[PDB]
């Protein structure tokens, strides 16, 4: 069906209408990568790697053929100790102290659908016939280890999904010092690389570079996927842009330490690994045990980055996210954090609720400060019980009030964290993650829990169900405000402390899965001081994620633009916040804040009771208009049109039948002598006729995409305009 | 004089007329990097790092101050487990299984001269007073480790030399999983990075790149400094070129596995480590032991890359090389490898000696094939006794014949290597480096010796002195023709197998040092399939090195150009070889091979007896000319003028008093309609008057550097011209 | 120099004008905000600092200024009279071009005893990169007192080390420095 | 007014294009084969293209590298031509634009062109600019005021446009006086 093995020339071919993926069994049972790209009907050996004696690239054991080398062949995988000098995909530590591993082809099987990954988020299928998986097994006969390489192709997607499962069939333990989820080697490709670096309050700007000889590394070891480097990269041709050219995307489905490596070697070849970062990673694999890596989603586009991005959005939204809310319009909420910070009580919050109701908002979210005795960020983490001074009648009483006003109710937690000045720390001080005999380093004056221990998770779990069993909470904002610095797990032997990072993430997933599974009618929004854990693995549990603590309309342009490179727009949230902006002091028009916050799932995060009449009227109009378009903005096909470095940022959504489109154009710097700009649309049907619903003028889809229209000329920095088109009969 | 500590502001200042280097003791005893660059007389706290609370950049143990972080401060050093998220300079494994180290300032001392590095090559002083060394001690009071950071400054050079010595003052062992020789952090610099990648027969092309957010790694783990990536890196301004702009050069004095890391972080700062590669590196440091790293040479130029390169040339030549030959003109020799390969006997070689004498050559080097039963490269490594079939009366009989013809005699060895097909292997099979139980991988159908074992080194040492004590050998070419792939040392415990790479190099150095020390009157030429081990460390033992097995005049332009970026031209050798070229098939003029080969130390490597009469005449003239100019070409100050991607490559040497200059200009591709080009000189005295010794015309130095001269126009590819100027009274 | 009197677009106009023409040849006025030609909003102090690069003037209805703006004018005028000999006639060095997100320049009197430096930041950032400003045109062996802080630095320090620019929130912000050689 | 031909130079060209309310941004380009023309025929030297050009090495910046500056001393139509030819040589003309220029020169008459100032810097654009500043200020400008501090003036144009009378201007004058303005 989708996957065939030609036993004549030892070539595996994964194939659908859009893509072909070819790999083969070369000399020494070496698994060789041939091709990933546009579909071909057949293969006829034209990509067999040329034989050449290359100085200092050595050969297979006992071989006299100097023209074949594992140091030059493009491959599907690699290891330390096989006469390869590229950065290896896997590294094993053997009882004799060596790091040797020499993998050779053993067998394969082809099966329908794709197997569940134990303890990890993963992509899946609705019907078994919609995908197939190839599992190629390699073995080292001396250490008796077997590596299963998994490859999944979906029938209807330009996607290959890969991961690795290691098995110890020997009599002694080994340690896994590194296990990449995949490796891909290219020949005669002159790619550029695109990644999404950033910082707190500055996530995921698009960065794009040449690849020189050596290794470029994009990674995190913060215990999280991180603000500073998203687990994603794309390889593109020099000329690829948003609308044309080839692109290969690689998204790692994992929310902890990642490592993407892009190496160009001495023969001009590009070698790529992705998976769990090997930094302090050393997994003890006992006899008869197995280790499963997270998976990587790989997308090929033959036609620009929007098309690449759209394939990620569709896969994530349709075959990764489990939430019952994933296909449901998301509520327009007010969140009180920037509005009040810690300085509030119930009565203060009730006036905000009352104002939210008059403005037509749909949900009120209670943010940090409701619990323990949290008056500031120096205490109380670990004590998930209401702070009575602020809620004298309990939380249920406030929740009832919110519901009474026609609003849903949301609540913030930070389940992974603990403060010295908490009841939790006084009763269970060993729950705090640290190295015994060493003072731990603080970050935001708090510390991290040992989520690798069941007892620790059970305690936090029980605290939480005590609040959530009332079913008065409709939504949970799950936050996480520091990286891991003191890496240890107190109940493991010394020789297993290389497991602490990954066991932390497994425990996080386990606790999280337990809560979203127990409360399927709760909308969970992920958060980590903004977008510090914004990845495909997280999507599996939370259908939306706070993109950034930076709520400036202008800096949000670059953050939402970069985020959309991988993640569907319904997965990121965006709030209208006060001006001057609280993080950078920028002054922006209220209407621009609105229009930028409608790209993600719209909400409000400012003190609504302090808005002028004029601002309130604008909120009324924004919310009324958003309710009419949000099915299209939240779930339509997304096209990036213009990137902010150009002084304009523009994007649009089109519904799946191309009958309706919503376009936004934002101008950054004003100029006294402005150049005329045009905006051209994308993704319309050239033979439909579209009415501009503001002006009632009608335009062929062909006109909107080829002619476009003039952006209106106006004075003032930071101005936006929106357009709404609908196909007529 | 050169080093001061201000104990009130806690600032160390190393200073001479050219450079200043500033570092301070910051909060928490954190050693902070302030500045390295043009000299300043005083310092007044203006570079104190700004305090800002940065999200997810955590703080010191027990500190309430969030505006200071080891994750944002620029530093002299760093480690895993100190709340820093950059790639760490050092990583330690403790008995409790953790990788935590927390270093804090302990004390300093300032000494004259600089201390010897045990078991390693290093720079040194002739008079104590020409340099001073600052040693800053940092400690971790829990593990009781102490790290000594050494900083040496020479009075008359724009150089800082750095290394690290780790001491275990606790009661239990630790393991060192990484120990960088140096770290340097920069603020608000938008550098490009230059490196010297290549391949076998394609070494050290200049590569130049932008630095994006993430980590760029330039490294080797071939057990040698390598063909693929030289242990060198420079950081430069975007507008820096050969003649102007700032440049920072870093050369690691080490001939094993290296790793240069250049990270640009989330706050736009650039973070650099250099040292021994941490790949499979794990050094067990028992109580009361120490570990010394190789040193790094750092050069600052405020005026282009020529001036940076010249500071390295001068340091290497005057204060690193130890050979009695280092200041002596190098012989014009013939080497028979490309002339005959393996297919020769004594009588064939004698005709070549005879022709060499007629042509005025000064030395004959007997290359591979003279020993064991070496008829091809499938046997005999490890059997260093003459091959009686080829030398029926012994090696001394041939050596004597060479001397009778008035030439010196050189001999090739590959002391680090072993063939299965050898007496060495038959008698001592366990000398062969391999993981017990695993067939080793072959490369050039040979294997590596366990140089980490005294027994093994002594065996080879004794074989070699038996030949060399005859006093009949004036020169040794020391070759090494494959990388290390099966990494183990049979006499170490399993938990010390992470010492195998570094013990191998230490053993190599130990054997090499012993031999060069016993034979001060022998000229040693290093080699490793060409330039696979061309580094500052090797220079300490061998004053010249075979630059590449590529002997094509045109590809050698790029190899020699990139080589000269760090290494004095007297350290590289270059031979006129046959056309068509044996490696790439290019056809070049005999004159062009001559001119390109006089940049390095000139030699011939082709069957002299087969040359036409016209070529013999060219050789006679080349050799007669070279003897006149070679004091200037071999030891004069070097200036690169034009790089070959321009279609021209040009360079010149000027003697120390600027009275004599030799210039070479090579045109690569001809054109039917050629543009006129000019060549301008550099490094002359503008107020001297220089006679062109071919034409007798006289030009002011100012004219030669400002006006230059037209290059002659000719047809034909791959043509060269040389000029020789001398100052007149 | 231009009918455009926006402090921010004036950075590029004044920068390109100075490529050829002495600064005393161009005039620059403090004008109202929002700017009348492009609608940009800028701090009053930034308009002052950019308008002192050329020969300073005011072009706005002085009778409509708030008391706070009038005090700023009094202070701008008082400061400008002290320094204008150097800013109008000192040797001009451009230091930073606005596309870098900063525009900076400085004037040094003919004996290198006095210098006036201006640094203007265009876009604010939530997560700002530290920047330094290095001076040019000073005597490396003179010692120069910052007249605001009273701290003293060698000419060599000010040109090779420079100093950290202060980190502030808000778009379109300026800082000036006045150095004078001491005995 | 002049012509300059270069051999084996791989210059970039800097010019000062703009528009009304947007004059003299720095622009910097490669020179390909063909002719690049920078000019005015507005009867003035113009907002759109200042009569100035510099040729610089690729690595030249504000502080280092060679630069050649060419300023045409003329306030009418100019034309700067930078031609790179079929043999890689660079040919430059500067003078009065020839566009609808046709001057009848009778027997025994003469025609004098405006002059071009050419500056060579061996050390960056600041140094080039400083030489233009010094020449223009000391050897071109004739005005008695050229060496005198320039007055801090208020100009009423953006303050009132056309809508004023004397009484209104007098209130602005009074306020200007309180603020310490001089004209």
């Amino acid at each position: 069906n989708l996957i065939k093995f030609d036993d004549q020339n030892k070539v595996f071919h994964l194939h659908n209408k859009q893509i072909s993926y070819l790999l083969s069994i070369e000399d020494g049972g070496t698994l060789s990568h041939l091709y990933f790209g546009g579909a071909v009907k057949n293969y006829n050996n034209q990509l067999k790697y040329p034989r050449l004696d290359r100085g200092f690239s050595g050969n297979l054991p006992e071989s006299l053929d100097r023209t074949f080398s594992r140091d030059s062949l493009p491959k599907e995988y690699s290891s330390a100790g096989e006469m390869d000098f590229h950065t290896p995909a896997t590294i094993v530590r053997n009882p004799d102290g060596s790091n040797a591993l020499f993998l050779a082809y053993k067998s394969y099987k082809i099966e329908d659908g794709k197997p569940d990954l134990k303890g990890l988020p993963h992509s899946w299928t609705k019907e078994d016939d919609e995908a197939q998986t190839l599992i190629v097994t390699l073995e080292d006969k001396v250490s008796k280890l077997e590596y299963d390489l998994l490859y999944t192709i979906y029938r209807d997607r330009p996607v290959i999904v890969r991961s690795v499962q290691v098995h110890n069939h020997g009599e002694e333990a080994v340690y896994l010092e590194k296990v990449a989820s995949m490796q891909m080697d290219y020949v005669d490709k002159d790619f550029e690389v695109i990644t999404l670096p950033g910082a707190h309050a500055n996530e995921r700007r698009v960065q794009r570079e040449n690849i020189g000889q050596g290794i470029k590394v994009f990674s995190s070891y913060r215990g999280t996927s991180s603000h500073q480097m998203n687990p994603f990269m794309a390889l593109v041709d020099h000329d690829t842009n948003e609308f044309m050219g080839e692109a290969y995307g690689f998204a790692l489905a994992y929310s902890g330490n990642h490592k993407f490596e892009v190496e160009r070697d001495q023969f001009g070849q590009i070698h790529v690994n992705t998976g769990i970062n090997d930094y302090n990673f050393k997994w003890k694999l006992n006899p008869n045990e197995e280790f499963q890596t997270p998976e990587v989603l790989m997308v090929y586009s033959d036609q620009g980055l929007n098309k690449m991005s759209q394939a990620f959005h569709s896969l994530i939204h349709e075959r990764i996210m489990r939430s019952k809310f994933k296909d449901q319009i998301r509520p327009v909420l007010v969140n009180n954090w920037e509005a009040t910070y810690f300085d509030f009580n119930e009565d203060k919050l009730k006036t905000i609720v009352d104002k939210a109701k008059k403005l037509g908002l749909e949900m009120f979210v209670l943010d940090d400060g409701w619990f323990g005795h949290r008056d500031d960020d120096n205490s109380s983490l670990g004590d998930w019980k209401v702070y009575k001074k602020k809620f004298p009648n309990g939380l249920g009483h406030f929740a009832d009030y919110v519901h009474e006003q026609g609003l849903k109710f949301g609540l913030w937690f930070e389940p992974e964290m603990i403060s010295y000045e908490s009841n939790l720390y006084k009763e269970h001080p060993d729950y705090l993650m640290h190295v015994p005999g060493r003072k731990p380093c603080p970050s935001r004056n708090q510390y991290v829990l040992e989520l690798g221990r069941k007892e620790v998770r059970d305690n936090i779990f029980e605290q939480m169900v005590k609040i959530l069993d009332s079913k008065k909470i409709d939504y949970i904002k799950w936050d996480m405000n520091r990286s891991l610095s003191d890496i240890y797990e107190s109940d493991l032997p010394a020789d297993q402390q290389g497991e602490a990072y990954h066991r932390y993430v497994l425990g996080y997933y386990d606790l999280l899965n337990k809560l979203v599974t127990r409360y399927p009618d709760i909308l969970f929004e992920g958060c980590s001081g903004g977008g510090g854990r914004f990845d495909v693995g997280q999507a599996y549990y939370t259908p939306q994620i706070w993109a950034s603590d930076n709520t400036d309309a202008i800096e949000r342009l670059k953050i939402q633009y970069g985020t959309s490179l991988v993640y569907p727009q319904s997965m990121m949230t965006s709030h209208v916040s006060v001006s001057p902006n609280e993080q950078n002091g920028r002054i922006t028009p209220f209407n621009t804040r609105g229009a930028v916050a409608m790209w993600g799932d719209l909400g409000y995060e400012l003190d609504l009771t302090k808005m002028s009449d004029e601002e309130s009227d604008q909120v009324v109009k924004q919310v009324t208009e958003y309710k009419k378009i949000r099915e299209v903005t939240q779930f339509g096909t997304l096209y990036r049109l213009k990137a902010s470095a150009s002084n304009q940022c523009a994007w649009m959504m089109v519904d799946s039948n191309k009958n309706e489109a919503v376009v936004t154009v934002v101008n950054v710097m004003a100029h006294a002598q402005p150049y005329c700009t045009k905006t051209k649309l994308a993704g319309l049907d050239p033979d439909k006729r579209y009415k501009n619903l503001e002006t009632d003028e009608v335009f062929g889809g062909d006109e909107l995409m080829h002619l476009g229209f003039y952006d209106p000329i106006e004075r003032g920095d930071f101005k936006a305009k929106m357009y709404h088109f609908k196909a007529i009969n």
